[PDB]
């Protein structure tokens, strides 16, 4: 994977509407900037019953957003990463309509999860009882398989309906996938959800062995088609660590929590340790298209005596401040507050979590890209906006209020703006200073301070991190400060914001 | 139980906000018009998860509302009706939290259903499949009992935590709930969601032959302590028809969806015919506190070629016609477009759904006065309401549409619209001509119209129900004409809006 910042962006929320329009938009307001991305799913339809995530058709693309021929032409300048929903498939689907109109007279009857198919016994309220939930309540919803009521299995929306992922249709169905990808001039697979693709009676169904050998298989088939993957999975940061050996890339989960704590505690020991033990082969993000993820720094859920990279007590904290931050929109917006898939992902702008303050906000973004690892940026993020209430307001899906419709005007206007400037510049640095293609190192100052050190070919640069030097959401002394060497001498930024790097 | 007018309200959002203002309200305002009361939910709390369904304490009045001495002093003027809420009860209840923390070492353990209470020896998936659920989804939810995550029994919110009402401890709570009623003046009592009190494994759960040994268990405790009982019971209609023989009393909730029918369309023939087969041991309604059940009229839900009162394209009309005369009102309060425990009640106020339609209103009201059965008259319905589009954008919940708020400001603005006096002038007439209490008949015009009649000891009255006299929600014309003998001789209107009947 090019060791360039990418953005992750929807095609139809960034611009006028459409992958031509986003496209536009990447290579004349963004050029240098981000020089990959990661279109969320643009497949039919996008916004359905989880904004692209219940496909009907995940080979096609949604005419309404543009072709396949739309994302060879991106490819020309970007490299490309799309997503791969290997656990699930819209209820719509020809597929599953086919079973509930003949049921097990159906072609596609095996492909669907059932209770039976995984507990063609029977369960126990332990078996039931002991399989991992995101939120609250079982992963069942009724369906009728001619004129037969069936418990269909669901981990998501029940609009979603889990597939046997090894079954010979489901697998099929996800080579298939795979093929078009493949044939599209897409560089990386993301695997959505992976973590719930294998389901075994009497196991969590969560990153189990089954689900190692699901992740490995998906794996060999990409690389047959030359497709590196990248695995999404929110869990206990150990399973993180674990499963890290066996892929190309896993998201580091852990930093944009442990960076928020910093942030407005001061405290960077958190962030030392991470930075020691953690998998370097990873995507680095701050924000992303679903909620902040908490458990994936706190103990395990399944087991609270693995405790996580910080005491759960920290985390609460952590939690109410995103709250205070933010003045209750991100109280209105999580959990059983909203409409949600997940019941402790903070759902709020990573800018509105940190109370808009820019200096911290650059500080967090300039930590994620000094930590190794290609770094990925949000959309929203990229523009530093505030959380949508308005939206939330209108669909009352949690996630919403980080999901903002950018027109072209918007983005326009938000460019103006001095942190979004700095970050474009950042990113821009972070993409043409050789030194990030070198060796890593660093050194802290016992919980004071951290300092991130890349030599490369012909320059070296060193972030320095201390948090305490601006506590306060209205802080607007710098907490990060950079010095660098290029071929044009040896430069120093003590603020990111009103002093951007630049390579000579 | 008297034969006279019935209000059905909640103690806060009937005047000031406490019992003793809504009791101001009915005797100030009133008088004459309402006799009886039906009290919603006041016990401790009144605003937790299910607007006084959930109750920490059933047996103690939420001190914000008054005590139990405000009941005794409404007493005196006006019989009430109470709920006793038997199949669940709030999560935070001290007999649940104890649970929740002891286990099984909890002398509550007992009390609570869990899916293993039910399924000790497991489940097959038709087992758990087969269980009744007013919307898609399984009744349970995850709690920890001392640390051991358990799957607990949740017919309706999660936060509602069903009991075995075949416990010793679970029998003996619904006994202390009896006993607090007989001992506090209350007169009548509804027995909320009975109809699920009982669960089997193998069964539906859902008014089976253990549900009815429930009943009649109750209803024996009702008789001991002087107690009438109301049980609430939404299904197939032949199912209210079988268990009101055994019961003293049961809801017409047929009736509110056919006169929406026969106002609609100009049909009355499906109403004559309800009017053959129905319990007249019943208590009428157009209006609840919750939505409009359409199921109550429709095909069995568990097996579809056992036919409603109606064809189901007729029912499927009927829907489509309250979201359409709301302009979209009902349609985004209904289902799954807000927070609901029921999939199909159509959420609106009944007047809303007649496009306001002062006249059809006004007969609705008439018909449902002239059937056998004592009379209630739901508080939004009584000021003539229209959706609170306000209250439900604010809070989600689907059924706040038709549970407004109304300070005494607005009912005092309210008694000045001709349509509120009608309402109240019919309401008076219903419970001052003797002429109800005595033999009732019945003519019909082939599916045009339908005249009722009662003949008492003084006094006789004829309604005739004619709708397609004026159908369309912007007709000024009446449906319905009253004629009546008293003490004065004969009289007659033929508008029951524009000349209110006076009983002589
Ligand atoms: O809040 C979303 C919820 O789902 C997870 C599972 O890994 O995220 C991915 O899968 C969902 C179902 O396809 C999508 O809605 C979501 O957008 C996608 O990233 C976690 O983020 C969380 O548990
Ligand atoms: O829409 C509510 C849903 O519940 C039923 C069950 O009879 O109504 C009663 O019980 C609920 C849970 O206590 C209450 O929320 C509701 O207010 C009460 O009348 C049906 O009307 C429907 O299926």
């Amino acid at each position: 994977m090019k060791n360039k910042v990418q953005l992750i962006t929807y095609a139809d929320r960034l611009g006028d509407g459409t992958i031509k329009s986003m496209t536009d938009i990447l290579r004349t307001r963004f050029d240098g900037v981000y020089d990959g991305v990661h279109i969320l799913p643009f497949f039919t339809p996008f916004d359905g019953a989880d904004a692209g995530f219940d496909p009907i058709d995940h080979t096609k693309v949604d005419e309404r957003l543009g072709s396949w021929d739309d994302v060879a032409e991106l490819s020309k300048t970007h490299n490309i990463m799309v997503d791969a929903i290997v656990n699930h498939m819209s209820w719509e689907s020809k597929q599953f309509q086919d079973v509930l109109a003949k049921g097990e007279e159906s072609e596609y009857y095996p492909m669907f999860l059932t209770m039976s198919s995984v507990f063609p016994n029977g369960a126990t309220e332990e078996d039931l009882a002991g399989i991992y939930r995101p939120r609250p309540g079982l992963p069942f919803t009724h369906y009728k398989f001619a004129g037969k009521t069936r418990l269909v299995w669901v981990s998501f929306t029940p609009q979603q309906v889990d597939i046997d992922t090894d079954s010979d249709k489901g697998w099929e169905y996800l080579m298939s996938i795979f093929d078009q990808m493949a044939a599209s001039h897409v560089s990386y697979i993301r695997l959505d959800a992976v973590g719930y693709g294998a389901k075994e009676a009497g196991t969590s169904c969560f990153m189990t062995p089954k689900t190692f050998k699901l992740i490995s298989r998906l794996r060999e088939e990409g690389v047959k088609r030359g497709l590196e993957i990248l695995i999404q999975v929110h869990s206990y940061y150990k399973k993180q660590v674990e499963i890290a050996s066996k892929v190309d890339r896993v998201y580091d989960f852990a930093l944009p929590p442990l960076l928020l704590h910093a942030l407005s505690t001061g405290h960077v020991e958190p962030v030392a340790h991470w930075t020691d033990i953690r998998p370097n082969n990873a995507v680095t993000v701050l924000d992303t298209h679903d909620g902040i993820g908490v458990i994936d720094i706190g103990s395990d859920q399944l087991d609270r005596s693995l405790k996580g990279l910080v005491p759960d007590e920290d985390v609460d904290n952590l939690v109410n401040t995103i709250h205070a931050n933010t003045h209750g929109e991100s109280q209105a917006a999580t959990g059983a507050a909203a409409s949600n898939l997940d019941l402790y992902q903070v759902n709020s702008t990573y800018y509105s979590a940190l109370g808009c303050n820019d200096q911290h906000y650059i500080a967090a973004r300039a930590v994620q890209f000094f930590l190794p690892g290609v770094p990925q940026v949000y959309y929203v993020g990229a523009l530093a906006g505030k959380n949508d209430m308005e939206l939330l307001r209108k669909t009352n899906n949690g996630r919403d209020i980080n999901r903002h419709y950018y027109s072209t005007a918007e983005i326009d206007e938000n460019l103006k703006r001095p942190v979004v400037k700095a970050l474009n510049a950042l990113a821009k640095f972070r993409n043409e200073l050789d030194a990030f293609d070198g060796t890593f190192s660093y050194t802290t100052d016992d919980d004071t301070s951290i300092s991130f050190t890349w030599r490369g070919e012909t320059s070296q640069a060193t972030l320095t991190f201390e948090p305490k030097r601006g506590l306060g959401v209205d802080n607007t002394t710098p907490v990060a400060m950079l010095e660098w060497e290029d071929s044009a001498g040896d430069h120093r930024s003590d603020d990111l914001i009103a002093n951007p790097p630049v390579v000579a």
